[PDB]
C-alpha cells in the first residue's frame, strides 16, 4: 500500500520534523500538492533533528513524505493518529538498508498549530 | 485514565522532542524511573522545538511526561503506536487552557535509535 | 480530556462493534449528532461480541460512544488511527472498576464500509 | 515493510475479529507461532463480522494475519496502538482489487481479555 501520504484539512499550517538514525545521509522531501515544499538532509546515528519547518497544506491538503539515501528511495511505513478528536500526528518511518529498524529517517507531522 | 506514562524496553535509548503552541511558556519534564531526566521550557505559537534529547530508559523502562505552565499542570492525552512491529512512537498532547486544541505542548518519544 | 467522541466525514456509513470483558453487564450507547442511534447490552469475561451495527454519521459527522455498568458511567480511553490514508478506526476502551484493564467494554468503529 | 505480524505478550489470550466489505469472498487466516490457529470467511459489503475467536498467543507471542480472495493474497496494511499504557489493538486492513479502500477484510486483534 502507499505510505507517507496524508490528507490534511485544506489551507492548514502543520509542523514537519525529521530525525536521522543511520550511517547514511538522509534526504527527506516534503511535497504539498505534488510539488516539493521543503527538503531536509543530514546524517546521525543519534536521532539528531535534521530539519524542522512549518508549512501550509494548501488547497488540496495533500502532503507526502519521501526519503532517499545513497541515491535510492527508502521503504516507508506510516500512519495517522488523532488524540481527543483534536490533535493529529502523521508519522513516517523509513528503511535504507537490511536491518529493518525503520528509523533511518523518522518524520513527524503535527497539526493544528498555534 | 492515566496519560503520559509509557513502559519502554529496559536500558534502551530513546528520543524525546517537545513542541510549543500557546501564548503561555511551556515547561516539559521527562521523568525516567520517577526522576527528572530532561527539562525543556519555552514559548511559541508556531511549533518551535523547545527541546530534543536522547535518554536511556534505564532498569525500569518507566518514562513519564509532565507539562506545566508556571507551575500549573496541563491536562494530558497520550497513546503509543507501533509500525511494522518494530518502530515505536509514544505521543503526548497537553492543554493549558479552555480551547481544547491539546497542542499547547506536544511531546513525541521515539525508539529504537541508531 | 474528553474521550469517545469522533468526527467522521459527513453522511458516511460506519460499523460499530462492542466486546465485553467484565463480570458487570455493559451498556454501550452510540450517539450520532447527539442523539442515540444504537444501544448494545451484554455480559462476558471472554470478549464476546455484545452488539454490531451499521450507522450513518449524518450531516454533522459527530459520533460519541458512552459506556455504563448498572448506570454508573465507565471511564473511557480512545483514539483514532488511519492506515494508508484510507482506512479509519475509532477505538474505545472503558473501565468499570479498579483494576484499570480498560477492556470492560471495548468498542471498535470502522469506516469506510462497502 | 512486513505487515500483519505482531508480537503479543507471551501465553496470553487475545480476541481476533474479522469484518468483510467487498463483493469478493474473503478468507482470513490467523497464524500463532507460524501455524494456522483460526480461519474465517464470508462475503459482505456491509461490514459483516465473518468471524470472532479467542486464541492464546503461545510461548513466542507471534501472531500473523493473512487475507486472500479466491486464492490470491490481498495487500495488507497494519499497525498496533496502545491506550493508557495497557489496552492494545493490532489492526489490519486489506485490499483485494484496485479501489484502495483497504477495507475488504478488516481484522482487529485486542488484548488483554477478561
Ligand atoms: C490575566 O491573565 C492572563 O495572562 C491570561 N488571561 N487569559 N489567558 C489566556 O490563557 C489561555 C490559556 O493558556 C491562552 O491560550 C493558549 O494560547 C493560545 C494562543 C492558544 O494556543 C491556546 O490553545 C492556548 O491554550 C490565551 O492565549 C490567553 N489569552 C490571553 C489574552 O493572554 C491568559
Ligand atoms: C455487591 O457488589 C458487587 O456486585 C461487586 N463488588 N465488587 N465487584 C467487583 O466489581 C469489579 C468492577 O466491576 C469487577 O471487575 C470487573 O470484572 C472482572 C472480572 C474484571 O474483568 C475487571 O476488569 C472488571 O473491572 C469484579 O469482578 C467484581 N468482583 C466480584 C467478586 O463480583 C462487584
Ligand atoms: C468478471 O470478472 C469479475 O469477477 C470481476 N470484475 N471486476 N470485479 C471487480 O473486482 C473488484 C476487486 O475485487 C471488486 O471490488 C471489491 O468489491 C467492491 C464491492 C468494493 O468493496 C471494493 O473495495 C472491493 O475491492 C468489484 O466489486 C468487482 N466489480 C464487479 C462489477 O464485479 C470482479
Ligand atoms: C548504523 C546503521 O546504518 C544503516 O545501515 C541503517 O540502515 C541501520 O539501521 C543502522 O542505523
Ligand atoms: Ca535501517
Ligand atoms: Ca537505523
Ligand atoms: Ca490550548
Ligand atoms: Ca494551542
Ligand atoms: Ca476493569
Ligand atoms: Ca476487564
Ligand atoms: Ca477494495
Ligand atoms: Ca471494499
Amino acid at each position: 500500500a502507499t505510505q507517507g501520504v496524508f490528507t490534511l484539512p485544506a489551507n492548514t499550517r502543520f509542523g514537519v520534523t525529521a530525525f536521522a538514525n543511520s550511517s547514511g545521509t538522509q534526504t527527506v522531501n516534503v511535497l504539498v500538492n505534488n510539488e516539493t515544499a521543503a527538503t531536509f538532509s543530514g546524517q546521525s546515528t543519534n536521532n539528531a533533528v535534521i530539519g524542522t519547518q512549518v508549512l501550509n497544506s494548501g488547497s488540496s491538503g495533500k502532503v507526502q513524505v519521501q526519503v532517499s539515501v545513497n541515491g535510492r528511495p527508502s521503504d516507508l511505513v506510516s500512519a495517522q493518529v488523532i488524540l481527543t478528536n483534536e490533535l493529529n500526528f502523521a508519522l513516517v518511518g523509513s528503511e535504507d538498508g537490511t536491518d529493518n529498524d525503520y528509523n533511518d529517517a523518522v518524520v513527524v507531522i503535527n497539526w493544528p498549530l498555534g
